[PDB]
RNA sequence: AUGGCUGUCGUCAGCUCGUGUUGUGAAAUGUUGGGUUAAGUCCCGCAACGAGCGCAACCCUUAUCCUUUGUUGCCAGCGGU
């Protein structure tokens, strides 16, 4: 149910950002500076790898909803990858502000958007015309663009998984207004004051991503079962 | 002192709200930006997400044809003038 040490420098996990772009409140996380960029002390991660996945597998032993936000272009399509394969939900475009916090107001939207595709499969757009069919669909694919992965939810989850907390302070600030657990994948641009459980290490790389949330969908499983 | 009604800015494209959020606060954000349009018209981006009054459309008339009717309307195809 965790990983060992050697495989996460096969993914590249050390490979942190220039020391133009680090926050000084991961010194802790800071091995040394090699080539000019920090790298990450992998004997820290481990550990609170553990401390976050040990944590996660309780909230999904009690038949809990966890929510993976990830934004960038490596996870573009990697949090869904892992989202359905793990019945669990997700968003992996654009994250609305006031997703959680605004959340009475966006269910207004949710159910905006299952009708879109009810009419979609009854036959409603091949009885009306072209101009309110086609800008119609144009908005199914606007309104699932965003919540098409958590449509089927239904209220504000109960734990959070996000990648690169620097791209996503509105995400994890929306959490903290709430209560809600977060679990970040922190980068050393990132700030980890605004996590419940920081987990130092890289997130531009594809398979760095999936080796971090590959093995998170293995813990949720363990709490369905 | 007013209702009703009316002009005007101006048929100019703007004016606001709910919720969330930022700020001690007045307020802001939304309604800003890149293009576009007659138009906060539309698209993308975005701590904004949506909704309403507007704009547009639905109304009337005019320009084309078809179906239906032919009086007191009209005169091609045929007779008497």
């Amino acid at each position: 149910a965790t990983v060992s040490m050697r495989d996460m420098l096969k993914a590249g996990v050390h490979f942190g950002h220039q020391t133009r772009y680090w926050n000084p409140k991961m010194k802790p996380f800071i091995f040394g500076a090699r080539n000019k960029v920090h790298i990450i002390n992998l004997e820290k991660t481990v550990p609170m790898f553990n401390e976050a996945l040990a944590e996660l597998n309780k909230i999904a032993s009690r038949k809990g909803k966890i929510l993976f936000v990830g934004t960038k272009r490596a996870a573009s399509e990697a949090v869904k990858d892992a989202a359905l394969s793990c019945d669990q939900f997700f968003v992996n475009h654009r994250w609305l502000g006031g997703m959680l916090t605004n959340w009475k107001t966006v269910r207004q939207s949710i159910k905006r958007l299952k009708d879109l595709e009810t009419q979609s499969q009854d036959g409603t757009f091949d009885k009306l015309t072209k101009k309110e069919a086609l800008m119609r669909t144009r908005e199914l694919e606007k309104l699932e663009n965003s919540l098409g992965g958590i449509k089927d939810m239904g209220g504000l989850p109960d734990a959070l998984f996000v990648i690169d907390a620097d791209h996503e302070h509105i995400a994890i600030k929306e959490a903290n207004n709430l209560g809600i657990p977060v679990f970040a994948i922190v980068d050393t641009n990132s700030d980890p004051d605004g996590v419940d459980f920081v987990i130092p290490g890289n997130d531009d790389a594809i398979r760095a991503v999936t080796l971090y949330l590959g093995a998170v969908a293995a813990t949720v499983r363990e709490g369905r079962s």
